[PDB]
């Protein structure tokens, strides 16, 4: 893969961690929290595993590339179903519409590094 | 279920984080440092997967066997390639000796959870 | 000094797990909305004890102000996170199990606050 | 209030940013053949990330608010940023990474201290 693709999905991953913190915390504040529980879980798997991903992307050197892949799987699974349950809310929430287009992007960014790979 | 197959992965992750982070370190110190940055960033895959694996894991609200498997797949992949790495310089070093061992633990238990899964 | 940073490693560790453990078990309780201060203090509390895990496993000595504020840090989280478990202690054994895994990682790092002068 | 939150928005990105770049470095240092005398910066490098993602974290949080706990994790970001910029800074004339860490580290150190003064 590109060094470039790979910086580019790095960079794709911190800022959708960030972005599912945010919308979990924004979740907890709504008066409506008991019906946002599972965005709640998902946005915290997310980050965790896109936490994970960019760390393990900026070591990346070819060798080994099946930890690489195994990894952006991952990655790639968890950002789409995070985005998936927070479209399901994004019609009420904005903090939803906002972490579902950046975890599509960063499950997009995953998967185009996958193919590349 | 299987709950306690789900208790010993997690007690396995954070011990084989561990374990990876010493040898880690006990690597950048070595005067063979050169020849240790594979172990060394293998390594830190392995910790910083681990955690994540361990975090993922201890989450039930909202279950979605899709990340749960996908997790486990990462952390079985990452922990293998770590031991194979250690288990390289484990007649030299007594760090990567004792880190090889405990990747193998924990790749071992992240298998038996997912077949029980 | 380097059993106990061992020591505070292995609390770190098990710390974020545990607090990851309270989050997750608030947000399935019926009464999550009264829960909210809790899961966000236990958000806090594993992120940053996973960074204070981390960090203290690259301790060398030369550098200690990083050390040191570091530890500040934790402590200071895992004391806040363990007051607030604590109000919920009484209704709930995982804020229970939670607290008592933020007061003795809170002390380990006090213990290398203290030994580190 | 609103500019404390424009504030934390900025710092967030600077966290971001600095978490990158020195994972960038650490990565670099790695492959130098000269990484034998680079093992302090890799360090302090991986060091400034953790925290650093760790502090965007806590700063995207607003839930059950505890300026006690932010100024503590900002207080350590601040600290740890210093110190990541002081080591490669030592290699920056030699390493064009070291250089670009250096500087998002002093950027970030400096959103972190604004965030400190005017929080608090
Ligand atoms: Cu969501
Ligand atoms: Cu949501
Ligand atoms: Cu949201
Ligand atoms: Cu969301
Ligand atoms: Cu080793
Ligand atoms: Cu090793
Ligand atoms: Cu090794
Ligand atoms: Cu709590
Ligand atoms: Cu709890
Ligand atoms: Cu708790
Ligand atoms: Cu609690
Ligand atoms: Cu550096
Ligand atoms: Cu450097
Ligand atoms: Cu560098
Ligand atoms: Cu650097």
């Amino acid at each position: 893969v590109d060094r470039e693709a790979m910086a580019r999905c790095i960079e794709e991953c911190l800022r959708c961690a960030q972005a599912c913190t945010a919308c979990a915390d924004a979740c907890l504040s709504e008066p409506t929290v008991a019906d946002l529980t599972k965005c709640i879980r998902t946005d915290m798997d997310c980050a965790d595993v896109c936490t994970a991903t960019a760390a393990v992307l900026s070591r990346h050197t070819g060798y080994d590339a099946n930890v690489t892949r195994a990894v952006l799987q991952a990655c790639a699974t968890v950002c789409a179903a995070c985005g998936d349950e927070c479209a399901r809310h994004a019609g009420m929430h904005e903090h939803c519409r906002v972490c579902a287009e950046a975890c599509r992007s960063c499950e997009q960014a995953c998967q185009e590094l996958l193919a590349g790979l």
